[PDB]
RNA sequence: GGAGAGGCUCUGGCAGCUUUUCC
C-alpha cells in the first residue's frame, strides 16, 4: 500500500520508490530504467525486466498509472527529472 | 511463548516462509 510515489526523491532514486511498494527485492530488475520511462512499461516488459510474479507486475502498473497521471498534470517537482 | 534484524518466495501485504538475534 503506497501513499505518495509522486515524490521526486523516490522518482530520482528507483530503489526507494520501490521501498514504499514492498517490491524493493526487484530493485535491480527495475534499475537501469529511469522513472519517467519505467512508468510506461507494460505487463510483458515487466516479465522481461524480472517481475515474474503476477501480483508484483500488476502493482507496478498501478504505481505507474498514478505517477504518469501527475506527470501528465505537471504537479511533480523538477528535481524528480 | 513474544519481539527485533537478514535471506528467500508470490498471491505484492506492516504478507508468507526461512535463517539469525534478543527476551
Amino acid at each position: 500500500m503506497p501513499k505518495s510515489l509522486t515524490d521526486p526523491k523516490l522518482l530520482k532514486n528507483i530503489p526507494m520508490w520501490l521501498k514504499s511498494l514492498r517490491l524493493h527485492k526487484y530493485s535491480d530488475a527495475l534499475s537501469g530504467t529511469p522513472w519517467i520511462e519505467l512508468i510506461y512499461l507494460d505487463d510483458e516488459t515487466l516479465e522481461k525486466k524480472g517481475v515474474l510474479a503476477l501480483g508484483a507486475r500488476r502493482k507496478l502498473l498501478k504505481a505507474f498509472g498514478i505517477v504518469i497521471d501527475y506527470k501528465e498534470r505537471d504537479l511533480i517537482d523538477r528535481s524528480a527529472y
